[PDB]
């Protein structure tokens, strides 16, 4: 049986004809070329008589997928596809190029990974570093190839096997693309881990199109050990996060995990929910990686996610090297609804919806960050959260824009005391932007603006209340260290009348000239004795700053009436005309708005 | 031929041998090895000899797909596709844990539907309830275990056979996903029916992850006996509905029909397109689902749709049952693009962006809505659409905050006179809220903001028109049966001018110690004789309440002028100083923007 | 052996039995069966003698491509898959209906697309007219039948060959679905040449449900020859382009690109990138493209985009023709984030977030476009680009408003004198707009709201700086043939005080009787000489339109003090009562804000 033997042999489907639906004018090919069209992980998962190997916590698939991935390379390229219905364990380190990123598996450009079974890691890698799929091709990044390409989806499951860092200096990821281009990952669950990274995209700046889409991120941190977390890095132009979800339940991801950093022009973070993180995203533009893309991140868009985190939202930086300064800019945060979660005060990372972050060194001298729109977002931090904030302004910057957002926690601007002295440049905070109420009688001895900072310049502060909160010591308060110019400061009058402080110039900046101000304030007025029109004069000599001001308070009185408007006079009195019915010295304490250029 | 037996068996895929693309290093197969990489209904689509059978109009196909989900999942899960350029009828009820949700097919875990045919109801069907694709397991879903990791996904198509319902009290579903965990529905379309819902995701709480993308609904109320449909509704957090297509033709789809019902936390309906439906989105805690997930629905967003409704854009609800309280808060709705189509007035329900609605039993005094946003939308109603409002507020309301959108329809705020009277806190509608033009001179007996209350506390209505409207009856008109506190009411004078009632307090709840407003009006006011510095009081004594009032008219005069500005007396008679150049008693009737406390 | 020979026929496969996973209850097949379930080009690739062809550069693949599109039509459809690891190069015309379009292969419904390969174009192609995948079936479109349920997806490529267009007249697209009704594109790059579109979508107004989604569109015009690129045109509506990315390298694509049009209702462009354009979108209703869906272009939505281009990023306009009059109504534009690249001045179409452009022979009075939104947007131009504009209002235009924007370039509102003379009705710009200052002191001899209009009414402008400019002539100048009634025109006071010019109307239209008005000036006053309570009187007459008018100034002398308010005379002077404590006339020079009805 000749015949026989070739039918049965591995080229037996190599003799067996076929065309398509029995159309006549149809190829006429054999079964193998046909089933040559797919190609699994089922197809190298074999021995070296060539009989397949059921996967399994016992058996490494890793040789047999890296072959896979080889072949495949070397036709042009393709998808492999990893099986459903079986766990396909991995149990040693890769070779060559990816042995310096301690990689496991080598992806390689045009071949595509549709995963739709699970890839675990086997406890060969428990207390070891990993990085599941490398796309560098030397272990210098610097020396590396590109990665182009290279697309990993489907309905299936990266397990990091729950094993913990065995030493904080120790990397972790699941896929590095390296210097990537044209490269995703879609579908994908990454679960179960104690890791740095989920995904990294690109390598300092070379790069370009690389996305992550609907992946779920869960549990990819779970000890002491793990120095750092950001479940998706990217580091190349013109790439993003959409539509994914990220969740952690570890005590310690709420003080030491973020989703997503953004790292370089064109990038976003969109669409996205995050759960049990200590912060959202860093949109930083680190001069250390500045070298594929330049030393500008601009472009940078967070929008319409979801979050619950215990520290910061959205960390903006920018710092400098050796040779190189960086640079952010244009920037858009918009339609995010973000809480802190239930905690106690101070027992996480300062709460905040953004943050102006000092660089890796605690410098706060070094950035440059303007051009940063802030713009209909929702922020909720409960009533006892005494360290959350709108904004937390800890390095220098040079300009943010806030308009139409709502914020309801314990600061809007904040900066702690005798902590840095950040110089501030057009810092835009509209009126309106709504200031919610659930802090209320939580303020004794805070400011609602805690203008702590060397300098202002070329900043608005408009304050509109909704609510009472007469616990708080002002509504904004700049301390004598504090130069402030060319600002227009003001405090709206609607739940202020009962406040003793409504704005407070410790070193009296509101005098300077280029300084446009208002705010309420209760001040005591004398006339003089004369019958009919006749002069009010302040009893305090405070006023040689104010160019106008009105009255907020009713008039109890039918035989006079004070001024309803007022100017100033050398010598720091206020003083107006109003009208003695009668004569007689009068004497009130009125509620005055006091305006200075405004 | 002992060959020619095997090889011609259904065994005989399995005895040809294969090896990928004749690589010496690949894995030497049969090919029915790789042939069973896949799976379709056809493998399972066939009579008890084992023949194939075509599908049709005189098939049931229900009993073939069921044997392929049981069987596939049995193997750990896979992929099922539903061949393209076939339909495949379905012509009985399911058995077993479905038969209570008067169920069709059982979906299993793990085990994913690949629709590229379509699925087509028979008549069968006709005048009963039915539920297509169901994962719960028990006719009770208490007991009902979970459904994960199955996703239903292609180009193809569930048509419900265009069969009207037998009675009101029925109810029919395409996908119950029951309660699931990691499962979607991606590019199907669903259309031609009279369905309850299309899509159901989670069940009271229990399940996560589940998502809806890319879908069409098409005509899925046909009857007068269909009580109710909401197209897709979400019943467990961290899911949602994205970019997806809604559309109805008939007329009983404008006054019953919804797309999507958000039920529990961090859920989301954002990029889709609504055309036909009476309301766009329910987003509701009901202590009656608060068993899975907690009482409170917060992280709830509604961003970036586009509809053509009838009825109400979205509607927030709370509730309680005997044990539990429903809450929800921390709600965004932005972006949003919306009109009410082209109707009668009061022909559909009242028109509205957002409506506060009472409980299913018209309750008004159980709800606990609080920390909603509504930012960057536009609303529009047709001229004639006397009932359209940017809010209907019906039900009692703890807060929500309107910033930057542009409504552009009769009412601003509305409730009902003599219906419901709602206690109203920290309601917020910001001087950045753009008031369309549109139904300018339809107002004629109307309030522009009707504030139908039983009490407004902690609330900011800083009204602006861009254009005239002196058909209204006022700007704002608050009853003698609305208490006001705490809150700040303002009419911006822009188009004006000629309004005899701009602000209209009915029990002089402007007179409040902790109300803030200011509003144009007129008045007369009459001067002594006295040459030069001369005071001018008015001749009504209703201006008690005002702490300052200012000029909004020229003074035609040369031989004097009134006050720039004015204050009161104790009797309520406004006063200032202005100047006779000669003397003489003067009397003007001056329009004023008077002030309290701002 | 006559088994062998069936075996070894093209009907072998026909005959070798399979039952899947060998499951008693599976049904029995033959191989043929299983592998007739998918379809690729490799099963019509083939020679007469049904012989397999190599695709490569010198073999053109079309006849083949055609021959399984047209055979899987006829079978109710299917996907095709274009093989992964090759090139597959199109070298001919296409025959019949697709001709009249330059067509080279003809869709058909149900047909889809699964490009994994590249699919190239020959130097056949080169300097001619080509469209490489066509929907319509007739030459005449409005004589041509519906392509139905055709998607195109993929991670493959389709690549223009780099060939220049032969004559600005010709015509070359990618994709034109033609009247397509649930067609798309998804995954695909289009790459390297010279087109008038990638894809279009609908024709005039004919089609449904149609998208492009994760596309990429890379260096699509390279020449001078080129008249014009739109890389997707969306002519059918409930479509749209989300999540895509557009880079363009060549400097006539500056000059002549837009990477999206929207050209019917309930149509999207979402959170898409683009470099290198000219323009970002074009919204328009043409009346010669409304026979499919009507002469309204309403629910238009540009969100959450990132751009660098040189010239406009949202262009409106609407046409008629002799018969039909097109409306552009109910548009959103919010979220996006878009700088104009660096470039000089004037190098470039005029810089522009909004464009209100002419129709296509230029005239500026036939447009009606109304109920616009522009809120949440970011737009930045460098200091050096004089011709950058918030919006360049060129045309008739019945309504946009500006809420909650930020913009920094060098005008907000503009057109240029001397060209058209546009009415302009509902033109809101609400004060929560927040104007940048990069062009800072670039301004002299120019205004920075250059309200170059034969009239405006029923519009708002509410300037608000946030830092000084005073090498601006004015904040906001009409010239004195435009005119000016029922509007709100204000300029707040801050970083104003050393403006000579802050408003300026050259036609005094700030009296008009419905002009509501408020700006500051610099103004002398003298008093008379009395003791006490005297009257001050500005020393021009200039002022007979305010309404009141208060101090921005402080009183450096002790011996008296201006009025802090003012009123006005008969004669055009101002006059309010300040104090003499002293007698003896004064004369003082004070800068007071100016107001009218406000
Ligand atoms: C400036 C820089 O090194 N950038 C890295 C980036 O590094 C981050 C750093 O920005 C900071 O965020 O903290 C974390 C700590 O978790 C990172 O630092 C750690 O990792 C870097 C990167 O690692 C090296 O380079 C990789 C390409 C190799 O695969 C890896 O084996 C290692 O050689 C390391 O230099 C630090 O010492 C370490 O603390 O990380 C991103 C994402 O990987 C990278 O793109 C960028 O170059
Ligand atoms: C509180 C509750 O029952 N919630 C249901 C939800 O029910 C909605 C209800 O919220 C209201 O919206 O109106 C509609 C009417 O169209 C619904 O009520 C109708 O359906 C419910 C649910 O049906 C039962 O439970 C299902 C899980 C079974 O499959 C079904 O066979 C039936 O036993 C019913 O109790 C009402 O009497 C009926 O009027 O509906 C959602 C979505 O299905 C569900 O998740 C939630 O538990
Ligand atoms: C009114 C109109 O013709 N609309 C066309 C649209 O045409 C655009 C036009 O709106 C303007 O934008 O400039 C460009 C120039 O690049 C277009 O005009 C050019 O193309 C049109 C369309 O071409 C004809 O109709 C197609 C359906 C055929 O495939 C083609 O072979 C040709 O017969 C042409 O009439 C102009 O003369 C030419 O300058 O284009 C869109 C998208 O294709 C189309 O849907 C719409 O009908």
């Amino acid at each position: 049986d000749q015949f026989r033997a070739i039918i049965e042999s591995p080229e037996g489907a190599g003799h067996v004809g076929y065309q398509y639906r029995r159309n006549t004018g149809s190829t006429m090919r054999m079964v193998s070329d046909v089933l040559d069209e797919r190609v699994s992980l089922w197809d190298f998962h074999c021995d070296p008589s060539g009989n397949v190997i059921q996967p399994g916590p016992n058996v490494d698939s890793r040789q047999y997928l890296q072959a896979a991935i080889d072949y495949v390379s070397s036709n042009g390229g393709g998808t492999i596809t990893i099986p459903a219905g079986y766990t396909w364990y991995l149990g040693s380190y890769g070779v060559g190029g990816i042995a310096g990123h301690s990689g496991i598996i080598q992806l390689r450009s045009n071949v595509n990974l549709n995963i739709e079974g699970r890839i675990h890691l086997s406890p060969f890698f428990d207390l070891k570093p990993f990085q599941v799929f490398v796309g560098f091709d030397n272990g210098d990044p610097a020396s590396s190839g590109n990665l182009e390409n290279c697309h990993i989806y489907g309905h299936g499951v990266v397990d990091f096997g729950g094993y913990e860092f065995g030493a904080s200096s120790q990397l972790r990821n699941g896929v590095a693309f390296g210097r990537s281009y044209n490269c995703s990952v879609t579908g994908i669950t990454f679960q179960n881990g104690d890791v740095t990274w989920a995904i990294t995209l690109g390598w300092n700046g070379y790069g370009s199109n690389c996305y992550v889409r609907k992946c779920r991120f869960i549990n990819l941190v779970n000890s002491s050990v793990n120095a750092n977390h950001s479940t998706v890095y990217v580091n190349c132009p013109y790439s993003g996060v959409e539509s994914c979800y990220f969740s952690m339940s570890s005590s310690f991801a709420r003080n030491i995990a973020c989703s997503v950093e953004l790292h370089q022009h064109d990038t976003f973070y969109r669409g996205s929910t995050v759960n049990g993180y200590c912060r959202g995203a860093y949109v930083v533009m680190h001069a250390a990686e500045a070298a594929g893309a330049g030393s500008y991140a601009y472009n940078m868009q967070v929008e319409n996610n979801i979050a619950v985190i215990y520290g910061q939202f959205v960390i903006l930086g920018s710092d400098v090297t050796a040779t190189v300064s960086g640079h952010l800019n244009d920037v858009i945060v918009s339609g995010n609804i973000v809480s802190i979660g239930e905690r106690a005060a101070f027992s996480a990372p300062f709460g905040a919806f953004i943050d102006i972050g000092p660089d890796n060194s605690g410098a706060s001298n070094v950035q440059d960050i303007q051009r940063v729109l802030v713009t209909g977002n929702s922020f909720y931090a409960p009533a006892n959260i005494t360290d959350s904030a709108a904004i937390t302004l800890r390095a220098n910057l040079n300009g943010c824009t806030f308009i139409a957002n709502n914020f309801d926690c314990r600061y809007m601007v904040y900066n702690a005391p005798g902590t840095t002295s950040p110089v501030v440049q057009n810092l835009v905070w509209d009126k309106s932007n709504v200031i919610g109420g659930t802090h209320a009688n939580q303020r004794a001895g805070q400011n609602l603006f805690d203008m702590q900072f060397a300098s202002v310049v070329n900043s608005t502060i408009e304050v509109q209340l909704s609510c009472e909160d007469l616990s708080m010591f002002s509504c904004i308060l700049f301390p004598a260290s504090c130069q402030l110019s060319y600002s227009k400061i003001t405090v709206d009058s609607a739940w202020t009348k009962s406040m003793s402080n409504t704005a407070v110039f410790e070193g009296n900046q509101q005098a300077g000239a280029n300084v446009y101000v208002s705010y309420p304030a209760t001040v005591n007025l004398t006339s003089y004795n004369t019958q009919g029109a006749v002069p009010f004069f302040s009893t305090d000599t405070n006023y040689a700053w104010v160019t106008s001001a009105y009255s907020l308070s009713i008039n109890e009185n039918l035989d006079f009436s004070p001024p309803a408007t007022y100017t100033n006079k050398a010598n720091g009195q206020l003083v107006g005309v109003g009208y003695n019915e009668i004569g007689g010295v009068r004497s009130v304490s009125v509620r005055l708005m006091l305006q200075r250029q405004v």
